């Protein structure tokens, strides 16, 4: 791919974070804490899952960023509508305003309804995410494997401004403590 030149500097929005997340000073890394992180509740925070949004909102153009997933056992990545549900239980699907992929139990899947099996020969340590707003495209790239395509959502109906979307996952196993990190341009 030749999407690198639409690179955008993403930062995480503390106010949207689940109350157990720890966001670094530079707003470029996030991990699961072992307890509540001593913040007040607000209507933006994801209540049920270890999720956080990027601060940036996109309503036009082409955007590209990269995320480090080294040593994680579980995570979700992609984009979502600014108006997605924050409270209670929900699935990740385009009908609910999400365009995502994930790792779970040693398998990679795209967040379609129902979910789609991904075919990845080289487990990724860094994921590239490309959004073309006007074309209605969200694509995922395996940076560890020379940028190979992972998945393309096409005919997307965004229906609003988009935000970068992250889920660090639970750490029930003791093997999923590692952070998600936004990689340098
Ligand atoms: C209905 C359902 O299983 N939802 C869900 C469960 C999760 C999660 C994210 C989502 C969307 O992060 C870890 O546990």
């Amino acid at each position: 791919h030749h999407h690198h030149h639409h690179m955008v500097h993403i930062t995480l929005d503390r106010n949207t974070a689940n109350s157990w997340l720890i966001i670094s000073k530079d707003r470029r890394q996030v991990r699961m804490g072992d307890t509540h992180q001593n913040v007040s509740d607000n209507k933006e925070r994801f209540s049920n899952y270890p999720m956080v949004l990027g601060a940036q909102r996109f309503s036009s153009g082409k955007m590209y960023w990269e995320v480090d997933v080294t040593q994680k056992e579980a995570w979700d990545l992609g984009v979502c509508r600014d108006s997605v549900q924050r409270k209670g239980q929900f699935s990740l699907s385009p009908e609910n305003g999400f365009w995502t992929i994930w790792l779970w139990q040693d398998s990679y899947e795209a967040g379609t309804s129902p979910q789609t099996t991904l075919h990845i020969q080289v487990p990724p340590c860094q994921i590239g995410i490309f959004v073309d707003y006007e074309a209605g495209v969200v694509s995922f790239y395996n940076i560890t494997d020379h940028g190979s395509l992972i998945y393309t959502f096409s005919e997307c109906v965004f229906a609003g401004p988009l935000r970068p979307f992250f889920n660090v996952g639970f750490n029930y196993s003791g093997g999923n403590a590692a952070p998600l990190k936004l990689c340098p341009l």
